[PDB]
C-alpha cells in the first residue's frame, strides 16, 4: 500500500547537525516501521483505498498512530535541508517578524515550547486562519493536519529517538542542530 | 528539598542487560533533572511540606509530571537487580499462576503490553484491591500510585531513553534484558 518516501538528501547531508547514524535509524527503521505497520492494518478495511491524509483525518487508535506518524515524519524530513539553516527569508521571515517582533524572539519562543514538550511529541510552526504564524505542541502522533484553520509550516520531532544518538538528554543541543538545518524553502512553500 | 536516591547497585551491575552508560544518563541525568525541576516548582505552592507520594497523589501539570517521574524512576531502579531475573518465587510466583495460569503466559501478556505501549510510557505489574495481579499501561508520567486501592508491584520504563543507548529501536531486546534483571524480592515485598 504505502511506501517509505526517499530522504530528500543524502544520508550524511545533515552532518554534523544530525548524524548519518541517526538518519539510518530514524528514517530507515522508525519511519519505515510505521509504513509497515499501517500497510499491515488496512487490508480489507474502509481505509484500504484512501490516501494517507484521508486516513489520518478519519481514523483513531493504531491506524491513526501509524498513519499520522508516517505523515509527520515525512513532514519533518522536509523541514530539514543541507542547504537550510540561518536566517529566515521571504514571506515567512516577514510573518515571523509580524508575530514575534524578531527572528531571535521567535527562536526563543519555539525553543521554550520544544524543551518543555513533555514526553514523545512534536513542536510545530503553523499558520492560523487569520494568516498569522504560531507555535503549537502535539503529543505522540497528534498533528495539526487534523485541526481546521491550521496549516503546518515546519515541524521538529521531539520523540527521544530523534536526537538521543547525537545529543543524549540535551534537547537544547538538538535544537541548535535544528536551527542549522531548518528548511526555509519548504516553510515558504507551505506558507504560500 | 527532595533528593536523588542513590542507585541500589553499582553503575555496571546490570551489565550486559542495561549498560553503565545508560545508568549514567538515566539515573544521573534524567532522574536527577526531575528532582531539580520539582524542587524549583515547590516553593510558594500548596506542596511545600508534603511527601513525594502526597504530591504525586494531589497534583497536576508540571508539579505532577516531575514528582511522578521521580517516584516512577525510584520504583524502576528497585524493580531491577543484579541478582534478579529468572523465574518468579514466593507469593508473587503463585499469584501470577492464579491470574494467568503460568509464568510464561504472564510474561507473553506483559511483553505484548510493553511492546505496544505507544510513545513515552510505563508498563506495570500491579495488585488490585481484589487481591489479584494485573498488567497496566500508563503514558508519560502517569502511574498506578494514583489509582486508589491499586498497589504497584514492578514497572518497566519504556521511555526511549531507557533503552536507546543499548538497543536503539528494538524494544523486544530491551525487554529480554528486563526479564534478566527483574527483582522478584522487591515484587514480593510490595505484594506482601
Ligand atoms: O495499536 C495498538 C494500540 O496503541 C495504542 O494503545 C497502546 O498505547 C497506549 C499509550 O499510548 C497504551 O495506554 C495502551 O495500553 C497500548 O495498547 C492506541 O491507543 C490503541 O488504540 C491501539 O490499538
Ligand atoms: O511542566 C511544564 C508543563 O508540562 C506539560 O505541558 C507541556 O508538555 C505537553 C505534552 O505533555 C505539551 O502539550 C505542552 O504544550 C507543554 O507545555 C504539562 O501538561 C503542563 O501542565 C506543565 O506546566
Ligand atoms: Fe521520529
Ligand atoms: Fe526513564
Amino acid at each position: 500500500a504505502f511506501e517509505l518516501p526517499s530522504l530528500p538528501y543524502a544520508i550524511d547531508a545533515l552532518e554534523p547537525h544530525i548524524s548519518k547514524e541517526t538518519l539510518e535509524f530514524h528514517h530507515g527503521k522508525h519511519h519505515n516501521t510505521y509504513v509497515v505497520k499501517l500497510n499491515g492494518l488496512i487490508p480489507g478495511t474502509k481505509f484500504e483505498n484512501k490516501s494517507l491524509e484521508e486516513i489520518v483525518r478519519s481514523s483513531d487508535g493504531g491506524v491513526f498512530n501509524n498513519a499520522a506518524q508516517i505523515w509527520n515524519h515525512t513532514f519533518y524530513w522536509n523541514s530539514l535541508s543541507p542547504n537550510g539553516g540561518g536566517a529566515p527569508t521571504g514571506a515567512v521571515a516577514d510573518a515571523i517578524n509580524a508575530k514575534w517582533g524578531s527572528f531571535d524572539a521567535f527562536k526563543e519562543a519555539l525553543n521554550d515550547k520544544a524543551v518543555n514538550n513533555f514526553g514523545s511529541s512534536w513542536t510545530w510552526l503553523v499558520k492560523l486562519a487569520d494568516g498569522s504564524l504560531d507555535i503549537v505542541n502535539t503529543s505522540n502522533a497528534a498533528t495539526p493536519l487534523t485541526d481546521d484553520g491550521v496549516t503546518p509550516i515546519l515541524t521538529v520531532d521531539l520523540w527521544e529517538h530523534a536526537y538521543y544518538i547525537d545529543y543524549r538528554n540535551v534537547r537544547p543541543d538538538y535544537l541548535k542542530g535544528f536551527w542549522s538545518l531548518v528548511n526555509w524553502e519548504f516553510a515558504n512553500a507551505n506558507f504560500a
